[PDB]
């Protein structure tokens, strides 16, 4: 059973960076040929992804 951080790490491995903007789960990358699985899992767990990606956005580093 995955969680927000699981998918976040998967993004980094593929050379992507999940970050939320306006409480909407966003993604950043240098390549557009990202795996389509990310677009779906990101939307599947967008709620928890936001929660985790936004609470981390509040701190400098951890």
């Amino acid at each position: 059973m995955k969680n927000a951080a699981k998918i976040v790490n998967e993004a980094l491995n593929q050379g992507i960076t999940l970050f939320v903007s306006d409480n909407k789960l966003k993604y950043k990358t240098n390549r557009d040929s990202i795996p389509s699985e990310l677009l779906e899992e990101w939307k599947q767990h967008k709620q928890e992804l936001i929660d985790f990606l936004t609470q981390l956005e509040s701190e400098e580093e951890s």
